[PDB]
């Protein structure tokens, strides 16, 4: 009920990730050394998570933080009377505000506030939607003002229905957790792109998906309810914007390591010379100048497979290696393999 309405609102994440804080499961502040996160974890779960944990896991840190949270509202002045005024479902409103900006934060909205506990539900849904928090969140916002308005889970309900509608549309035959090949076909017909293409590349990395010819329902509706997307229509007028990022260098490195990740078969450390050469034309196309030459130099010189660091680093050469290769330091760092390729292109110029 509160589990759910959050874990669409701020997202679900059973791994260790930082804010601007070592955080893990839905918003759960951990410490403030990812040793000292991981031990804090550890005997919080009773158990070595080495800072992995499962959706019931994140569950119990959740329903702590809900207690905690409770705690905090009857402890100010401002926000205890209208707690105790509202019903259930308006009070998992209410703690999903202070989940999003804290007490403080959600007592700026005094006269919203003052209507809620006044019982004037369109009074006040209005008025919520006026200030700069709609502007912010448009997605999440008008999702709880809805939830404020009419005192049921309609919002939420609607969104899971509208978006397990569309999954039944891709999902296997022969397996309901996942999209099968021709599910993922059928996604990327539906938004007219070629499933070989940069902007399902694009896709997927925003959709942080693990594996190429492989699509999870938990990758499937945690991706589409962070971009605020219930139908394919709204995931391609999404596509632009997620475009327009990759032209930041910030962007484009975590976009080009993810690929790799994307990339490579499960059980691997590294990626298939094929496999990654074909994804380099993919993207580094228009962004190194020797990625045909380089290409040919791996194809006839090294058959064997890509390191993590290797493909990493490729990115750093493209950007600062000169037309000449005056530049590049034989003895500087870099990986045997491109110091090999500046030895091989340049008596070729
Ligand atoms: C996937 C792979 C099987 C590897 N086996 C060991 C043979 C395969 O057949 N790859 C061929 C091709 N890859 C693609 O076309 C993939 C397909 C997609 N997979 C997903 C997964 C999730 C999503 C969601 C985020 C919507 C979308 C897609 S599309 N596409 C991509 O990797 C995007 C570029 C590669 C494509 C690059 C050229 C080499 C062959």
């Amino acid at each position: 009920n509160i589990f759910e309405m959050l874990r669409i609102d701020e997202g679900l994440r059973l791994k260790i990730y930082k804010d601007t804080y070592y955080t893990i499961g839905i918003g759960h502040l951990l410490t403030k050394s990812l040793n000292a996160a991981k031990s804090e974890l550890d005997k919080a779960i009773g158990r070595n998570t080495n800072g992995v944990i499962t959706k019931d896991e994140a569950e119990k840190l959740f329903n702590q933080d809900v207690d905690a949270a409770v705690r905090g509202i009857l402890r100010n002045a401002k926000l205890k009377p209208v707690y105790d005024s509202l019903d259930a479902v308006r009070r998992a409103a209410l703690i999903n505000m202070v989940f999003q900006m804290g007490e403080t934060g959600v007592a700026g909205f005094t006269n919203s506030l003052r209507m809620l506990q006044q019982k004037r539900w369109a009074e006040a849904a209005v008025n919520l939607a006026k200030s700069r928090w709609y502007n912010q969140t448009p997605n999440r916002t008008k999702r709880v003002i809805t939830t404020f308005a009419t005192g049921t889970w309609d919002a939420y309900k609607n969104l899971r229905k509208k978006l397990e509608q569309l999954y039944n549309r891709y999902k296997d035959p022969q397996d309901e957790n996942k999209i099968g090949i021709d599910g993922i076909q059928q996604f990327c017909d539906d938004l007219a792109l070629d499933p070989a293409s940069i902007s399902v590349l694009i896709i997927a990395w925003k959709f942080r998906a693990a594996t190429q010819c492989e699509f999870s329902k938990q990758e499937f509706m945690d991706g589409m309810t962070e971009l605020g997307c219930d139908s394919i229509e709204k995931l391609k007028a999404q596509i632009p914007k997620m475009e327009q990022e990759l032209k930041e260098p910030g962007r484009f490195k975590d976009f080009y390591q993810f690929t790799f990740n994307f990339a490579k078969n499960p059980g691997q450390k590294g990626l298939d010379l094929e496999m990654a050469i074909a994804y380099w034309n993919l993207v580094l196309n228009g962004r190194f100048k020797f990625l045909d030459l380089w290409n040919k130099f791996l194809l006839e010189h090294h058959k064997r497979s890509i390191p993590k660091d290797t493909w990493n680093l490729l990115l750093d050469f493209s950007t600062m290696i000169a037309d000449d290769m005056s530049n590049y330091d034989e003895e500087g760092a870099w990986p045997v393999l491109i110091d090999d390729f500046v030895e091989f292109a340049r008596p070729q110029i």
